[PDB]
């Protein structure tokens, strides 16, 4: 093949993975989430065909309460419908499939696990900072950090080998959200370690002891509380100050509400875009013709290329809802109180919605992917920020090291919730 000698194998674009026998699919087993993407993708293809709504037991993880199982929605239309009907598909009490507990709610009782009106009143505290016009004004900050990170990949590695995750994909979004929050630079890596554990728990490379998970949670919560108290006394133009100054229903946020909001923002900002970027580099490595067509017309294709990277990566695998009333979908009766899981990873391969879903096409248009969710009340707050982080990251790679390519298959995060890559070795000429 053309390119650098140690580059990973390319793939034939458009090739569907073989569908997987349904007896080999166990969404309730961590072993299933360790299988490679080709098997996972073929398994969701089987479900879309043979069991588009199906029930599964909740995965067991140390210290978490699995509780009741869940109805898995694997078809695009059902995920879209559920997302747009929050009066039936509630975000309370939790948006992962395990049960919420009072101990967890101290740190994880943010607006993401609330319905309107309280959800929207909370979201309005920070929403202006995430609008397209306001995010556009921090292009210079995104450029400066991305440009320096790529330059540092070159300066730090005389052998021209680097880990894309630790050296670019992780640190770029980390800096941007942490600066928006008003966190001093010296603490950004501490924040990143905490969010890595929070949304890596169950992978032995991150953490498997529930006491470590709760220590991390308490530590980031205490960090948030201390920063908030500083900003209460002396305002800065940052989101932490916005949080401590706001009122909802005439009342300031409590310390639990502040901590939960801070944690939500840094976790979501740190554990999503990095995976879009890393899966995007993996895809360019497997499909060099797509790299070439983007590099030849970077600004023209960037809108569609960023969206296709998000559809392909589906960084957030699923979100959970809870029914407030009985409902029948696709011939399956589901009861008030039942858990419902929305498989964005599967919606984003649904042949009923996408022409040629197995083709990675950076010009894809239209591209109604559900990578940021199905739309409606909880539509990703960070979507404009994420799209800009992704575009800039690839533009800086294109400009400085255009032939950057993966040299090993990724080390995959063991997670049902996040489509994570822990490490991706790359090289460039
Ligand atoms: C490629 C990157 C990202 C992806 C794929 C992604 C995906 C998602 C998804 C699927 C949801 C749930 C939507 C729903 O329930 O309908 C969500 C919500 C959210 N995301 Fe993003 N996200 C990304 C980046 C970001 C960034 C960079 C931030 C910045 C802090 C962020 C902040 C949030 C927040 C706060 C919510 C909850 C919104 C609410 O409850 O109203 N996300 N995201
Ligand atoms: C990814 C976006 C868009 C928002 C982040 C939303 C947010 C802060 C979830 C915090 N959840 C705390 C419990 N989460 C952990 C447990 C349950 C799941 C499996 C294991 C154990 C790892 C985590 C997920
Ligand atoms: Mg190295
Ligand atoms: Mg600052």
């Amino acid at each position: 093949h053309m390119g650098l000698n140690t580059a990973i194998a390319t793939r034939v674009n458009g090739t569907p993975p073989p569908e997987v026998p349904i007896a080999d699919i166990e969404l309730g087993s961590l072993d299933f989430w360790a299988l490679d993407d080709d098997v996972r993708d073929g398994a969701f293809a089987t479900l879309r065909r043979e069991a588009p709504i199906s029930f599964w037991p909740t995965i067991e993880l140390p210290g978490f309460v699995a509780g009741n199982g869940h109805w898995a929605l694997t078809k695009y239309d059902d995920v879209f419908y559920a997302s747009r009907h929050p009066d039936i598909f509630s975000s309370y009490p939790n948006i992962t499939i395990n049960d919420q507990t009072p101990e967890l709610a101290e740190y994880f009782g943010s607006m993401i696990v609330l319905d309107d009106p309280r959800h929207q009143r909370l979201r309005s505290i920070v929403s202006r900072a995430f609008t397209p016009k306001v995010v556009a004004r921090i292009e210079a900050a995104v450029r400066d950090r991305a440009h320096r990170l790529v330059s540092s990949m070159i300066a730090n590695n005389p052998d021209r080998q680097a880990d894309l995750v630790s050296e670019l994909a992780g640190p770029l979004p980390l800096q941007i959200i942490c600066d928006m929050m008003g966190i001093p630079k010296a603490d950004h890596q501490r924040i990143f370690h905490w969010t890595n554990v929070i949304l890596g728990f169950g992978d032995p490379d991150l953490a498997t002891d529930f006491d470590e998970f709760m220590q991390v949670s308490a530590d980031i919560g205490a960090y948030a509380t201390a920063l908030a108290e500083d900003r209460r006394v002396n305002h800065h133009d940052d989101l932490t100050s916005s949080l401590v100054e706001a009122e909802v229903d005439g009342e300031r946020l409590s310390s639990r509400e502040i901590a939960s909001f801070f944690i939500l923002l840094v976790v979501a900002g740190n554990e999503t875009t990095r995976n879009a970027i890393t899966h995007g580099v993996l895809a360019l490595s497997r499909y060099p013709e797509q790299r070439d067509r983007w590099w030849s017309d970077f600004d023209g294709l960037a809108p569609t290329a960023v969206e296709e990277i998000v559809r392909w990566a589906s960084p957030v695998v699923y979100m959970r809802r809870t029914l407030t009333q009985d409902i029948e979908l696709r011939g399956t009766k589901m009861a008030a109180g039942d858990k419902v899981s929305l498989w964005y990873c599967s919606a984003n391969r649904d042949e009923s919605k996408f022409a040629d879903p197995w083709t990675f096409d950076l010009a894809r248009n239209p591209n109604p992917h559900l990578g940021f969710g199905g739309g409606g009340a909880h539509f990703c707050l960070g979507a404009n920020l994420a799209r800009r982080e992704i575009r800039v990251a690839f533009d800086e790679l294109r400009r400085q090291m255009p032939d950057v390519v993966a040299t090993e298959e990724p080390a995959r995060l063991l997670s049902q919730f996040i489509h994570g890559i822990k490490t991706l070795p790359v090289t460039w000429s």
